[PDB]
């Protein structure tokens, strides 16, 4: 029940992080409005087009997949090499990946940060679910 | 001895990566100082009442909660499920962290960087202590 | 021979995420021309010798250090305590680093971004072969 609940943590959170890494940036280096009105780069905000929705997206899209990942990686992981439980694990991949993606996607389109409202808490709250499930178990093991 | 040691290392960094983020989320967004001069949402350097502290404050925390984390989790864990030692495990969590938290609320409150200069050194060395205390176990094994 | 592959995983990436995090702060807080023309800080971009390469390089190395870590270690951790193979986990550990070092450094140097387009695919493709090597092997442990 253990090792498998972890398999998909690779597949799914790769997509989540590093395929959203490979899409974003790859889509960016082709669309390059950079070499902007003659520049060395840095400073994001000459035309709206170039950087306005992108500099957020590149940051946000990176932000989202950055923020969730570690809490869902390590908290799980150092609990995961200890003999933990099935169902329990599986629902975190459903609360995290779904908690994040409805978090990530809502915050990319509509520009407004308040939209990051509803899912941002769905990401915060399996960290109340994960962290403790470690604590009582590991303490149970010893 | 091993698994109680890496035990409380989840909880230090659920309060530290994710309690801090949750608050710096929760209080930032309740008094939401956005919907700014009728703006499609980005930016963050007009009103001192709005951003200056917050934009510092919030990215201050994240920037600190991320950086020392990486080489604490990664570095520790390649070396955990391997065969560790106690007073050494148990310093790294307290050395790193109190190497971080008085680095993190320091740079927080008073804006001026000088502040972070000491305690950040008090944390950096731990990545070497871990580095060498990791590598020797890694050398005993071979 | 598992750990054999893994023992310099921990260390070499100290040179990457925290010996680079180190000099870059050690060096910055030191060289620092902060106190910037009368300044309670935040905002790093008046005079070039002070702000432009610094704030960039600081963050140029950083953001690059950040993004190689996760797929590499986290994908490499799950599938690690599991029964892997040296060559394999030697290919993945080597190519990534020598692919990301040319990536980080490139961008780091000539302020421009287009110089990064090259080795980040030579970083992202290991992401793609590591991410499968998890699932495949991780299907053979069940
Ligand atoms: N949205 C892309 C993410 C692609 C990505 O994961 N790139 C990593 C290595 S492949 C990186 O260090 N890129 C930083 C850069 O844009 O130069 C980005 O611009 O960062
Ligand atoms: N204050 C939060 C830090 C806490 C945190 O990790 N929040 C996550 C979990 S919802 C987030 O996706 N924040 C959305 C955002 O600000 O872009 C932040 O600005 O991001
Ligand atoms: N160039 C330095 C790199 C040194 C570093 O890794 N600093 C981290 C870890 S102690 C930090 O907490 N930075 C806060 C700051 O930059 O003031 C930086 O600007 O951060």
């Amino acid at each position: 029940p253990a090792l498998p609940a972890f398999l998909l943590c690779s597949t799914l959170l790769v997509i989540k992080m590093y395929v959203v890494a490979i899409i974003t940036g790859q889509v960016r280096l082709r669309k390059k409005a950079f070499a902007n009105p003659e520049d060395a780069l840095r400073h994001g905000g000459p035309q709206y087009c170039r950087s306005d929705p992108d500099v957020e997206r590149c940051l946000r899209a990176h932000r989202n997949d950055m923020e969730t990942i570690y809490p869902f990686l390590f908290l799980g992981f150092v609990y995961s090499f200890l003999g933990p439980n099935p169902f329990v694990a599986w629902m975190h991949f459903l609360v995290f990946l779904v908690g994040r993606v409805a978090h990530t996607v809502a915050y990319l389109g509509k520009l407004r940060a308040p939209i990051r409202s509803v899912t941002y808490t769905l990401a915060q709250l399996p960290c109340a679910s994960m962290a403790l499930q470690i604590l009582w178990e590991a303490a149970r093991h010893l």
